[PDB]
């Protein structure tokens, strides 16, 4: 109904997490590194999917582990970041893989759908495609 802690997390652009969420609509996040080629190279496409008028429906947004598995350490992966021309993708810092570890996130990509509600609705654990991901959130048993 209302998850502080999901608001309590950070961006990579120092601003509120929670603000890029709608309690009125299911939300999206999916969990990336630097060090992933389907995900370091798949940037672009997740920031127009969360500004995709069709995904208006449902929020989209990524989720970054500084410090954890084999993400670069706090502060650079910031810095690494901003350059790399995607100041409109959304990106929760995750000071040592909080969330995916919450959520037994191991291999990257990956996803997770969040009802309106605010409970668990779906995870999955790759890179869904554009279609794949109007069909996943179209239906609520669509793909896991």
């Amino acid at each position: 109904m209302v998850p502080h802690t999901l608001s309590t997390l950070k961006t990579a652009d120092n601003r509120p997490a929670s603000v890029y969420l709608k309690k009125d609509k299911p939300t999206l996040i999916k969990f990336w590194a630097s060090w992933c080629p389907l995900c370091l190279s798949e940037l672009g496409q997740t920031e127009k999917w969360a500004q995709d008028a069709k995904f208006s429906s449902a929020n989209l947004i990524t989720v970054a582990s500084p410090g954890f598995l084999h993400e670069k350490k706090d502060g650079d992966f910031q810095k690494w970041y901003a350059g790399l021309n995607y100041p409109k993708l959304p990106v929760v810092t995750d000071n040592g893989g909080t969330i995916a570890q919450s959520l037994n996130i191991s291999v990257y990509p990956s996803w997770a759908l969040i009802g309106k509600d605010g409970d668990v609705q779906r995870i999955v654990k790759g890179s869904i495609n554009e279609a794949q991901a109007l069909a996943l959130i179209r239906d609520p048993n669509a793909d896991l």
